[PDB]
């Protein structure tokens, strides 16, 4: 029956409400209880505030008008407004103190997830204050989660005029008995009830959600901690830079602030960063999530030499050049992790800070060829299988769905042993044709990967494994150096290839190395434990990179 | 005969040279003349500094080694190094005091313009200082102008070892007698002379360029003030955002810092901003230059209503949303200028600062329909001609080359009178088939525009002129407000349509309005007088928007 949920901003999706500054200021300054609310409301439908809410006048135009009303009100209540009394001040402070009511957003999210059309309907104002960006930021953080945002000052109507509820219904394409509307102000509920909407008067958050729980029949309170916000590919800004004649690099870009460049592993995609991209933009950073050379919409020349790290690196530098970026933070996972450590070692002027998930930094051994080295660790048997051009492409390109459904699994979900891959004759030799879906990924998320790899298959991705000798010669040049720029290493308890212990010597080369560690976390760090990864990266960024 | 020019960085493309801090520090601290240079040079080919220049060790690794050398040197010269003596300090200060030697860059530019292959060959170091970004920035500003940048610490060789000159020749694909090489250090010239290169010892800049002038036979000193740096379209990062199902917006993006969004006029393109894009990135800003709805690689639906400003504006806001930008600076020209004033009036929370070239802000007249209004100013006769869907498309799409070659002209170059366009039957009725090239544009720059308009022609661009009544109704909503956010108006003496006097009332609606004025400047502000426009925008941005 119910199909739509409507939330007010002030007092409902954001707290404390700014009305509750008129109350507290009055107490705090020992003025007549209600004096400020009366001045705020002066003149009713024709007073300064309604014209503000209707978009007739801007906030800065209103400030003095409210001032005059506060003067009138005090003259007739025979009190003095204090010295240095400032409506700009009271309102600046109130407006920057309002934060998202997290439990309320979360409930909105959940109902949107079970199919409700959600909307914010709010009496707001055209904000031209010097400090207006604060409110611009909150509104951005809020609106992305809703189907509609209806602002009094944009549509020229206000709660509780009946016409805005008609505007609302018409926007939702819903009849009034299909709608729950929450407000903290009863008068604003009134006309919604007249049309027969379910209404909720929001005093404390928990009680409003309990009423919301009961009326929608959807569990909203006490629910499991939800995932971080993900990316809808076709809502992203997509960016393309030609770093040289045959080679273009694609990336997705979100946020303002210091540039932070995410480098995915084998065989992944910018999409592997879907859970970090919102949260880092949110935490004040300019996220550039790449398709690394060989994948997705980035170019994928055939030749093996196009994928040695010396060339991959120079290319990432050119990418900064053409974007006009002097530096960026490089954060990598798996292959991307190996590459960012080499960015630190060969171009520290370009790297603001370096971070890797799973991949330790390990120096070249100038005494031992790296193919020989590789045979010393059975767990790296798969890297030998990848050598012969053609062999691994054919297994991996055979069934793309099967491929990703097989590879992308939690630590307790593994359907393949990395043991004796060459002997057995393939990575998937003893795994299912139709593997169950991992708990980590939806059917759709697998298909996006599938579609990506339809562009260029696995030749380019595999080539990364095919320059061992050439990379070793180049790495040997870096044996005299240390990474002295800020740097974070994040180990994953249950990555059975890139085990935590592999990283135990890193302090010999990177003496001021910071660490973080995720428990019960397989190889696919970013989607396995997205929350924990976001917190470790944002805490490190705020301290080492800001 | 000569075909390539090679420049060192320190002392040649950047001044003061950092060697000249070893000299001045010695004086400044009253230490033995040459003590610091000796320590710097300690050990010759095997000492700390050469391994630094070869990329064996990073700058921060070297700092203490140089320290130890300064200790040895003072022990044997029987002097005391002062208290609080700091090589990190001396070097930080020296490195941030080096600036581009502008006249030297300009000469490099010029020779590149007359066909020389230009290169920077420099003994430099891997910079991992906390303050390394400064040098990252200078190197970016320098390298974009040259064919090659060869860095000692990247190639593992150093001046004056003979092998780097062999590496140089091989990079240039040139024989030694085709190359001029400038250095401030004679020893570094030595091996270039042995191979038979023309060499120049750079003491003062002017004398080196005079020698360079004579040997290349190219005027380099006393030359006319050159244009600002322009954009090569295929070297730009290109970005695309779907603001809604049928509609994608394209833009080019350069730089880091506060976001600055450039909105071109009718009938233009992001490319109209080619002269501002580098300079504003350079001045520390994140330039997003659009293709506005209807042009270039942005979508161009047929329907007239898709181009009223209410929709164009909402759409620009969505563009901020999807890019994760809470605000931007909006700077517009012509139609783009009209649109940004309305962005200020309807979404001041999203606009950090607003700027228009040529286009005054003019309020709607609520008493007079804007079609009627339009007949009151003969100079706007062309706007009536644009009304009838089909008519103006056909003239304008007939010969694209002729179209832009006709439209894009300096104030003293005009080949069409805006007078009685409807009467005459077209904009180009009495102009040439094959117009001369304006002094403002090259043949190639016309063809890029030509190619752009081949995608969607003039239907979308023209539609901007076709919502007069609808825009007027919407503008009327804004009659109560004032623009109180920072705002700049730039008038162009000789725009005969958008005359300076048209803007004379703007202070009634925008009381803190800043102004700038360009003399001898036609309608095509950005390419007519690019230098002057850059200086007015950067000065205003630094003061009102930073
Ligand atoms: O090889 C490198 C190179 C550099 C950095 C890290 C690694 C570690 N690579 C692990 C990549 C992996 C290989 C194989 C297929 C699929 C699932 C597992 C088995 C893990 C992806
Ligand atoms: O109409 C508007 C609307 C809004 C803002 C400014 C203007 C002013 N538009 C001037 C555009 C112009 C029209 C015509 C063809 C070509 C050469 C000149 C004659 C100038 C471009
Ligand atoms: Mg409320
Ligand atoms: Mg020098």
């Amino acid at each position: 029956t119910l199909r739509a949920a409507v939330f007010d901003l002030d007092g409902v999706l954001a707290l404390p409400a700014v009305f509750g500054v008129l109350g507290r200021t009055e107490e705090a300054l020992a003025l007549p209880r209600g004096l400020l609310n009366d001045a705020f409301q002066k003149g009713g439908p024709e007073g300064a505030t309604t014209r503000l809410m209707k978009g007739e006048i801007t906030l800065s135009q209103w400030i003095p008008l409210m001032e005059e009303n506060c003067r009138k009100c005090s003259e007739t209540a025979k009190v003095c407004l204090p010295k240095n009394f400032s409506i700009k001040e009271i309102f600046d402070k109130a407006i920057s103190a309002r934060k998202i009511n997290r439990p309320m957003l979360q409930a909105a999210l959940m109902l949107r997830k079970k199919g409700f059309t959600t909307a914010i309907l709010t009496n707001t104002w055209l904000d031209d204050r010097a400090e207006r960006d604060g409110l611009a930021q909150l509104m951005c953080e809020l609106k992305m989660h809703f189907d509609f945002l209806i602002e009094s000052c944009q549509v020229g109507m206000v709660k509780p005029e009946p016409q805005i509820y008609k505007f609302l219904l018409d926007t939702l394409k819903a009849s009034p008995s299909e709608v729950v509307f929450l407000d903290d102000i009863g008068a604003n509920l009134k006309p919604a009830r007249d049309l027969g909407m379910v209404t909720i008067l929001v005093q404390d958050t928990d009680t409003a959600l309990k009423e919301l729980e009961k009326v929608t029949g959807i569990q909203l309170l006490n629910t499991p901690a939800p995932l971080p916000t993900s990316c809808n590919p076709s809502d992203m800004s997509h960016g393309y830079v030609t770093v040289k004649p045959r080679v273009r690099l694609h990336f997705v870009e979100l946020g303002s602030g210091p540039a932070v460049c995410l480098c995915h592993g084998f065989p992944e995609s910018w999409y592997s960063w879907r859970y970090q991209i919102p949260a880092l933009a949110q935490a004040g950073y300019r996220v550039l999530a790449m398709d690394m050379k060989g994948y997705g919409e980035s170019s994928a020349p055939p030749e093996i030499e196009e994928y040695c790290m010396e060339v991959l690196c120079k290319e990432m530098v050119t990418f900064l050049d053409k974007l006009g970026l002097s530096q960026a933070v490089f954060i990598g996972h798996d292959w991307g992790g190996m590459l960012v450590w080499y960015m630190a070692l060969f171009y520290p002027e370009r790297v603001r800070a370096v971070a890797s998930l799973n991949t330790p930094f390990i120096p070249a051994n100038p005494n031992m060829s790296p193919l020989e080295s590789i045979k010393a660790n059975p767990v790296f048997d798969y890297q030998l299988y990848f050598q012969e051009p053609g062999v691994a492409e054919a297994e991996l390109e055979q069934n793309l769905s099967r491929t990703f459904k097989s590879l992308f699994r939690a630590s307790d979900e593994s359907v393949l042993s990395m043991h004796k891959v060459c002997e057995a004759g393939g990575l998937f030799v003893n795994s299912p044709e139709e593997p169950s879906l991992s708990r980590m990924v939806t059917e759709e998320e697998i298909q996006f990967y599938v579609q990506q790899f339809k562009k260029s298959g696995f030749r380019g991705p595999l080539n990364w494994y095919r320059n061992m000798e050439r990379n070793w010669k180049w790495a040997c040049k870096s044996l005299g150096r240390k990474i002295l720029i800020p740097a974070l290493m994040v180990t994953a308890e249950k990555d059975f290839v890139l085990v935590p212990q592999m990283s135990q010597h890193m302090e010999d080369w990177i003496p001021h190395l910071k660490r973080g560690h995720i428990e019960d976390c397989g190889h696919w760090t970013q989607m396995d434990k997205p929350t924990e990864v976001n917190q470790i990266l944002i805490k490190w960024l705020d301290s080492d990179a800001r």
